C-alpha cells in the first residue's frame, strides 16, 4: 500500500509532525511593511547572484496569504508549522526601533496556527541578518553578536512567548561559516581569495564560535527571566548529512568519523558535553576558538531539543593525516570524497546535485547521535527533495519520487525510533516551493506546489500522501 505501513500508529504517541518554512523564503514584502533588508536582499539583488537573477521581493507571498496556508497544512493534518521571524521585520536596523507591523504579521501568523489547532515552532533566525548589522558590526565575525542577537531574542520572547513555547534560536550555523566564509558563495561572500576580503582558515571558525556564544546567552536570558512564567523550550537547527566509510580500513573509518565530527560534532560537542571535539583541538590548534570555563558551562545542557536538518550521505576515503599548511575549514578535515561503492552511485540525485537519495543516512543520523551524545531529544527539522525548474504543473503535481523519498526516509526514521532514539517529532522541508537561495525559483522543494506567476497554491500528490498517512 501506498503508506508502505506508515501512520501514526507506527510513531511513538504525541509525535510531533509538521511542515517548515523560512522567512525570507515564503513571506515576500520583502521591502514592504516596514522590513529593513536583510544581507540576502543585498545578496539577491546584485546581478549575477542567483539563477535568474531572482529575487524573495515576493517570493510566495505567504505574508498576504498565510490564512490559505495555515488552512491547507490543516486540511493536510499537520500538527505543527515550523517557521521563522525576520529579525530586521521586527528590528529593521537590527537594533533599536520596533517596526510595530512586523510585530502584527507575527501576531497575527501565530494567532491563526493556535486557532487553527498548529502548534507554532519559531526560529529567530534563517540566514537573514540585518543588514544593518553586517555593514555595522561585521555581522557574526563579531563578538558583540552574542548581546545584539540576545537583545532582539528578548524582545521575541517578551512579545510572543505567552504563546509560542517551542523556539530555536539558528538554523543551520555549519552552512552560515562554510558558504559565507569559507567558500565565500553565499552573503557575506567571504574567503581568502574573495573580492570582499576574508580567510576561509580562521573565519568559520570564528563565526561558529560566536553562534554557539550567541545561542548560550540567549537561552539563559530566557531561563532567568521568561521560562518560569511562559514554560515554553528552546533548541537550535543543525545540519547533519551522514558519513559512511567507504571500507572497513582503519583510516577510511578514522575519515568518516572525522567527517562526523567536523560536520555536527562542531556544535554537538559544545552543546552536550561543553568543549569542541577532540579531532578539532588537535587539527586546527590555535585557529579554533578556546571557550573559557564559564562559557562552556553556558553551552552546555543550553539546547532543550536539538533540531536535525538531514538529507543525504557521502561515501568517505581516509588517508594518513598530514602536517599541513592551513587553508580552510573544508580542508582541515583531510578527507576524501566518493559517490560509488562497489561501481554503484550511493543513490539518485534530486534537482539539487548535492542531494543524493540515501534513505538510510536518515537512520546513520539519528542512530549515530543516539548512541555518541546519550540520546538527546532530536526533531527532524527539515527533509525532503526537490523537482527541476520548467515542468508542467501537473508534472509537479504527480510527485511520485518525492512520494517514494519520504516513505523511505520516515520507514528509516521508524527503525531508529523503534531501536530506542529520543526523536520527538518531524518536519517536512517545505510546505510549498519557495525561494530555494541560489537555485532561486529553480529549485522545488515543497509538498504544495506554488505557481510563481499567479501564486495559487496546488497540493501535490506528496501532501495527499501526508493526509492519508497523518490522519487522525
Ligand atoms: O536546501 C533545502 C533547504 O535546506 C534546509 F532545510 C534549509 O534550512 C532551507 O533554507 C533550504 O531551502
Ligand atoms: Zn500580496
Amino acid at each position: 500500500n501506498w503508506l508502505g505501513g506508515l501512520s501514526r500508529a507506527a510513531f511513538p504517541k504525541r509525535f510531533v509532525f509538521g511542515t517548515v518554512t523560512s522567512a525570507y523564503q515564503v513571506e515576500g514584502m520583502a521591502a514592504s511593511g516596514g522590513r529593513g533588508p536583510s544581507i540576502w536582499d543585498a545578496f539577491a539583488h546584485t546581478p549575477g547572484n542567483v539563477a535568474g537573477n531572482q529575487n524573495g521581493d515576493v517570493a510566495t507571498d505567504q505574508y498576504h496569504r498565510y490564512k490559505e496556508d495555515v488552512n491547507l497544512m490543516k486540511s493536510l493534518n499537520f500538527d505543527a508549522y515550523r517557521f521563522s521571524i525576520s529579525w530586521s521585520r521586527i528590528f529593521p536596523d537590527g537594533e533599536g526601533r520596533v517596526n510595530q507591523e512586523g510585530v502584527a504579521y507575527y501576531n497575527n501568523l501565530i494567532n491563526y496556527l493556535l486557532q487553527k489547532g498548529i502548534t507554532p515552532y519559531v526560529n529567530l533566525y534563517h540566514y537573514d541578518l540585518p543588514l544593518a548589522l553586517e555593514k555595522k558590526y561585521g555581522g557574526w565575525l563579531n563578538a558583540k553578536m552574542a548581546d545584539l542577537f540576545t537583545e532582539y531574542a528578548d524582545f521575541c520572547f517578551k512579545t510572543f512567548g505567552n504563546r509560542v513555547k517551542h523556539w530555536f534560536t539558528f538554523n543551520e550555523p555549519r552552512i552560515v561559516a562554510l558558504l559565507g566564509y569559507d567558500q565565500g558563495t553565499n552573503p557575506p561572500k567571504r574567503c581568502t581569495k574573495c573580492a570582499a576580503g576574508g580567510n576561509s582558515a580562521t573565519e568559520p571558525y570564528i563565526v561558529a564560535h560566536n553562534f554557539l556564544l550567541s545561542h548560550a546567552a540567549a537561552v539563559a536570558r530566557y531561563r532567568t527571566k521568561y521560562q518560569a512564567a511562559q514554560q515554553g523550550k528552546v533548541g537550535i537547527v543543525l545540519d547533519f548529512n551522514w558519513y559512511e566509510a567507504l571500507s572497513n580500513s582503519t583510516e577510511d573509518q578514522a575519515a568518516a568519523q572525522r567527517a562526523r565530527d567536523f560536520h555536527i560534532g562542531w556544535y554537538l560537542d559544545p552543546l552536550i558535553n561543553g568543549h569542541y571535539p577532540q579531532i578539532m583541538q588537535d587539527l586546527v590548534k590555535d585557529r579554533l576558538p578556546k571557550f573559557t570555563p564559564e562559557q562552556a558551562r553556558l553551552v552546555k545542557g543550553s539546547a532543550d531539543y536539538i533540531g536535525i536538518n538531514q538529507y543525504t550521505a557521502s561515501y568517505m576515503k581516509g588517508q594518513q593525516l598530514m602536517q599541513q599548511t592551513p587553508t580552510s575549514y573544508s580542508a582541515d578535515w583531510q578527507v576524501t570524497y566518493v559517490f560509488a561503492k562497489n561501481g554503484k552511485p550511493i543513490g539518485p540525485q534530486a534537482n539539487s546535485n548535492w542531494l543524493y537519495i540515501v534513505p538510510w543516512g536518515m537512520y546513520g543520523c539519528v542512530n549515530y547521535i543516539k548512541q555518541k551524545y546519550g540520546n538527546p531529544t532530536v526533531v527532524i527539522t527539515s527533509n525532503g527533495m526537490d523537482q527541476p525548474a520548467n515542468l508542467s504543473r501537473d508534472q509537479y503535481l504527480r510527485d511520485t519520487t518525492r512520494v517514494h523519498f519520504y516513505r523511505s526516509y520516515l520507514t528509516q526514521l521508524k527503525k531508529a525510533i523503534d531501536e530506542g532514539a529520543n526523536v520527538a517529532g518531524y518536519f517536512a522541508w517545505s510546505l510549498l516551493d519557495n525561494f530555494e537561495w541560489l537555485s532561486g525559483y529553480t529549485s522545488k522543494f515543497g509538498i504544495v506546489y506554488v505557481d510563481f506567476n499567479t501564486l495559487e497554491r496546488h497540493p501535490k500528490a506528496s501532501a495527499y500522501w501526508f493526509r492519508d498517512m497523518l490522519k487522525h
